[PDB]
């Protein structure tokens, strides 16, 4: 197995997003068999690494959320040692840990906007159009390659509180069309039975 490891960090804080790496390829290869990471986190979104890929992971209520099709049932790597899964949902494609020190949670959407952002892990904002539960239209199409990595991010209200998680992209040609997220009522209902 191994440990997720947090190889950075997007801020949503200030005026505009940016991106900071803090570890690199040999020093997460590294702190993934310890499983003890004693780095300062801090932002929203976390850049986490496995082996094999790098994604996000987003902080909503107190719990780092990200995809289980790219964490699996994996410790996350903290100042402690490994910590275990709060919420593992395959079903919804979901898996959240206690959030770590340092970080800040996003408050769930209220307002059912359909004016979305895509957070990508190159701190790219990208407009999305909300369709139905679970998908939006991009504005404009992209290369599935701008997207790459940025499974586990969050979509946004224009007030800046979680929609959703991104996941998946409908793609052709690798020319991104669309995105699919995690709903935040289903974070909700992961934490309330
Ligand atoms: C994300 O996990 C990530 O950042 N991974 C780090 C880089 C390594 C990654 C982001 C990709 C833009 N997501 C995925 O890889 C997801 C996962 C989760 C669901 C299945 C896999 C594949 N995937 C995709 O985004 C794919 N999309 C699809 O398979 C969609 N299908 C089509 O686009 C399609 C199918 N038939 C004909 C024409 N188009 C499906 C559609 C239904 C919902 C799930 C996604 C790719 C092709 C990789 C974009
Ligand atoms: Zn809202």
């Amino acid at each position: 197995k191994g440990s997720v490891v947090i190889v950075g960090r997007i801020n949503l804080s200030g005026d505009t997003a940016y991106a900071q790496q803090t570890r690199g390829e040999e020093g997460c290869q590294e702190t993934s068999q310890t499983g003890r990471d004693k780095n300062q986190v801090e932002g929203e979104v976390q850049i986490v690494s496995t082996a094999t890929q790098t994604f996000l992971a987003t902080s909503i209520n107190g719990v780092l959320w990200t995809v289980y099709h790219g964490a699996g049932t994996r410790t996350i790597a903290s100042p402690k040692g490994p910590v275990t899964q709060m919420y593992t949902n395959v079903d919804k494609d979901l898996v959240g840990w206690q959030a770590p020190q340092g970080s800040r949670s996003l408050t769930p959407c209220t307002c059912g906007s359909s004016d979305l952002y895509l957070v990508t892990r190159h701190a790219d904002v990208i407009p999305v159009r909300r369709r139905g539960d679970s998908r939006g239209s991009l504005l404009s199409p992209r290369p599935i390659s701008y997207l790459k990595g940025s499974s586990g991010g969050p979509l946004l209200c224009p007030a800046g509180h979680a929609v959703g998680i991104f996941r998946a992209a409908v793609s052709t040609r690798g020319v991104a069309k669309a995105v699919a997220f995690i709903p935040v009522e289903s974070l909700e209902t992961t934490m309330r039975s």
